[PDB]
């Protein structure tokens, strides 16, 4: 009664797997953020009469997001921390692990509940990505690849794009990405603020 849905990890990362610096993002990309918001918010039309997606994040990511933007609108937010607590929150879910979060969500958002869960996303940071990478239900990574070795002080924990991991993690066709996300997605390099980046989707068999 706990393992009824796959997890999807969503991340923007450099070719050196860098994801962060000074507890924030070391880039400023409005369209990249708009993609994150669209992907994490998208529910197919028939289902969206009551469906909401879930965003799971570590406490340091929670704090990283400008207070203006919290909780992340229109999604069920859960902050994962070893130390309960709160973080001061208006409706704001807390759990001590990825599986305690899932248990809390299934208990809270049941068959009878007016709000139902569509997809569940792990949205960072490195420590929670590490847990998700070890979780037997994670099967999908929505990666934005940033083609610049921007200096970072926190890194994605497993080199899923590299040869050593290439029998396990496979990059999907762009048409498959678009299908999964429910919309046209720009394909190939996008330039904002002096860097090229591009959207990818990678999967692992369960
Ligand atoms: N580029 C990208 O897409 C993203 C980048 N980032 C960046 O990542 C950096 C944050 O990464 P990181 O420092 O690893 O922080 P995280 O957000 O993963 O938070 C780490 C903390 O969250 C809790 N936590 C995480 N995993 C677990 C677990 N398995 N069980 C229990 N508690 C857990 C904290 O708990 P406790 O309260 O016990 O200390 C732990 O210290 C920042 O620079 C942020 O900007 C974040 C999201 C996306
Ligand atoms: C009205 C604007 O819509 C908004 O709500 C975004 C405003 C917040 O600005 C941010 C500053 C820092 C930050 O690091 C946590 C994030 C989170 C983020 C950004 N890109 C991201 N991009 C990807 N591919 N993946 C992520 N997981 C991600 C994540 C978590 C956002």
């Amino acid at each position: 009664m706990n393992q009824q849905k796959s997890l999807t990890l969503i991340v923007a990362l450099t070719t050196s797997y860098g994801i962060g610096r000074s507890n924030s993002l070391p880039w400023k990309l409005k369209k990249e953020i708009s993609y994150f918001k669209r992907v994490t918010s998208f529910v197919p039309t028939f289902d969206s009469f009551e469906s909401m997606n879930v965003v799971l994040m570590g406490r340091k990511t929670w704090e990283s997001i400008p207070l203006q933007f919290r909780p992340l609108k229109g999604r069920i937010n859960v902050v994962i921390t070893r130390n309960e607590s709160l973080d001061l929150g208006n409706g704001i879910h807390s759990a001590k692990s990825l599986d305690h979060a899932l248990e809390l969500l299934y208990r809270t958002y049941g068959s009878e509940s007016s709000v139902q869960i569509n997809r569940i996303f792990v949205i960072g940071g490195a420590q929670l990505y590490k847990a998700a990478m070890d979780h037997p239900k994670l099967d999908r990574i929505m990666a934005t690849i940033i083609y610049k070795d921007i200096h970072c002080d926190v890194f994605f924990p497993l080199k899923f794009r590299d040869k050593e991991w290439s029998s396990v993690w496979k990059k999907e066709k762009h048409s498959d990405l678009e299908s999964w996300v429910g919309t046209k997605v720009p394909h190939g390099k996008i330039n904002e603020d002096g860097f090229d980046y591009e959207f990818e989707m990678w999967t692992r068999d369960l």
